[PDB]
């Protein structure tokens, strides 16, 4: 069909340059790396440091390219914890200029009622699997497995 084609096309043009994640309160800067976790199909790796699960909020900063225009691109993110979903994560960009290069800032905030586990019980243990999306159509599934140190 047109949309599984049409998803493909999305993928071959799209490229995350580069992400870093902050203190939402502070600003520091915790973790910033320029691979590439939307690629799909292989299971990346990312050390952030325990820190990070001490904080109310993170701010993410991430930078990408696409050749192809996007009426409506955003993410949905699971949190997993040894196979069991934790948590379901939904950001929204909107409209992708095609040939672009973007910068998105989005703000993490777990629910306020969840006590988070020990770095020490969730290294290693923790898979990020996020979805891209233009819309409905579904473009690209990653996972990153998550080491807190
Ligand atoms: C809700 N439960 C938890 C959630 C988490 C998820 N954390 C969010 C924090 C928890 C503390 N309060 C503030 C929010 S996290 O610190 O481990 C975390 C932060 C950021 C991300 S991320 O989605 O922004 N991202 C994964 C990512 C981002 C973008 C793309 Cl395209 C692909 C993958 C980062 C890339 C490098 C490391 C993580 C994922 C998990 C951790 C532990 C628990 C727990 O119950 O024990």
């Amino acid at each position: 069909s047109a949309k599984d084609e049409r998803a493909r096309e999305i993928l071959r043009g799209f490229k995350l340059n580069w992400m870093n994640l902050r203190d939402a309160e502070t600003g520091k800067i915790l973790w910033q790396g320029t691979e590439d976790l939307s690629v799909p199909g292989v299971e990346h790796e990312a050390r952030v440091p325990k820190k990070i699960l001490k904080c109310k909020a993170v701010s993410r900063e991430l930078n990408f390219s696409s050749t192809e225009q996007m009426e409506k691109f955003r993410l949905e993110q699971k949190v997993y914890f040894k196979g069991q979903c934790l948590e379901e994560w939904f950001f929204e960009f909107g409209f992708v200029i095609p040939n672009s290069t973007n910068t998105w800032q989005s703000l993490i905030e777990a629910a306020p009622e969840s006590q988070m586990m020990p770095a020490s019980v969730l290294t290693g243990n923790v898979i990020i699997e996020t979805k891209f999306f233009d819309d409905d159509l579904l473009v690209s599934t990653s996972r990153v497995r998550l080491f807190y140190v």
